[PDB]
């Protein structure tokens, strides 16, 4: 089952409520045609260049950022191009990335929520229409609708009464979250 990790700072949210405001401060990074020109806003794999078992990403409007984990590869220019597919396992939410492919691996000075165990593979056949590709490339453009969907069908496959408009205390309660310290 899904397995999420919340910093009790955010006891009494629901993940709605904390994702929609993650992405309020984290914003849309313009990862778009005509506007990736350099590093500032492309995220880095680990070990890289294209593939890994982590990508991660700094808001270029805040210092918000995440880590996606799992084994994920990026078509860049070859077809599908543009698509990030593959096994993702995790998603971690915080502020501020430190380390790298030469540092053990990405992490987040201040790791808020985590989502691990999601269990999502997607084929490179799908493109861009994979879940994985939806839920990463939301995050980076500032809507996590594809993150909260699969979050709350995950919840729900454990029971029907468990939402992303959950708690994190309830989803904790129903042996789903646990709570770490404060932030
Ligand atoms: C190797 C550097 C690099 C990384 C890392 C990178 C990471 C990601 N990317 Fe993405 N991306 C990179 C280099 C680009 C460029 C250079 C362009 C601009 C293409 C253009 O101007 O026609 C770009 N990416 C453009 C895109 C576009 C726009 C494509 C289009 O609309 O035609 C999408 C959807 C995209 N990416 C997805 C992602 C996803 C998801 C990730 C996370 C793995």
């Amino acid at each position: 089952s899904i397995s999420i990790s919340y910093s009790t700072t955010y006891s009494g949210w629901t993940v709605a409520d904390y994702l929609a405001d993650w992405s309020a401060y984290f914003g849309d990074v313009n990862h778009r045609p005509g506007q990736v020109v350099d590093g500032s806003n492309t995220g880095g794999f680990n070990p890289g260049p294209f593939d890994g078992s982590q990508y991660a990403l700094k808001s270029t409007a805040s210092d918000a950022a995440f880590i996606a984990g799992g084994d994920l590869h990026y078509t860049l220019f070859s077809n599908p191009s543009h698509t990030l597919w593959g096994k993702l396992d995790s998603i971690a939410l915080g502020d501020t990335l430190t380390g790298g492919a030469s540092s053990g691996g990405y992490a987040l000075d201040s790791q808020e929520v985590s989502f691990s165990n999601l269990g999502l593979d997607s084929p490179i056949a799908q493109g861009r229409d994979g879940t994985v590709h939806k839920v990463v490339y939301g995050l980076m453009s500032g809507d996590s609708s594809a993150l909260q969907g699969q979050i709350d069908a995950l919840l729900k496959a454990v029971d029907p009464s468990l939402s992303i408009n959950s708690t994190f205390d309830q989803l904790a309660a129903a042996g789903v979250a646990h709570a770490t310290p404060a932030a």
